[PDB]
């Protein structure tokens, strides 16, 4: 199991513009297009992103290209972030995947806001950090995915995904 297979399980693949769980315009593997209500604001963002006139539809290859950019952008953001970097460095390889998953989903700023949880992961107080992470809008909005991530942090294995 690797970060890519993990995010592919959590986000799915869709070759046509769609609305995310929050109601936003998305495409491919979790690639947020815009928070704007306009399908048109979305179609334009999409063509800017792909470099062609797509008319809301892309190929698998194109979805995977966007996915590779997003994962890379996610990793570089963590390593560039003064709150996230130290947590990441302190963690083992599996747990590192769990942090990248949250960042991809909620952005650097979002995750950086989970102050207490970050402090507990850094101290390797697993069960405690799992309990605190569950007290969030995130967990209440997408409980099945939150739980998977959270178990990954609690245990350090890929069990939730297997
Ligand atoms: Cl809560
Ligand atoms: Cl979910």
């Amino acid at each position: 199991m690797n970060i890519f297979e993990m995010l592919r399980i959590d986000e799915g693949l869709r070759l046509k513009i769609y609305k995310d769980t929050e109601g936003y315009y998305t495409i491919g593997i979790g690639h947020l297009l815009t928070k704007s209500p306009s399908l048109n604001a979305a179609k334009s963002e999409l063509d800017k992103a792909i470099g062609r006139n797509c008319n809301g539809v892309i190929t698998k290859d194109e979805a995977e290209k966007l996915f590779n950019q997003d994962v890379d952008a996610a990793v570089r953001g963590i390593l560039r972030n003064a709150k996230l970097k130290p947590v990441y460095d302190s963690l083992d390889a599996v747990r590192r995947c769990a942090l990248i998953n949250m960042v991809f989903q909620m952005g650097e700023t979002g995750v950086a806001g989970f102050t207490n949880s970050l402090r507990m992961l850094q101290q390797k107080r697993w069960d405690e950090a799992a309990d605190n992470l569950a007290k969030s809008r995130w967990y209440n909005q997408t409980p099945n995915r939150a739980k998977r991530v959270i178990t990954t942090f609690r245990t350090g294995t890929w069990d939730a995904y297997k």
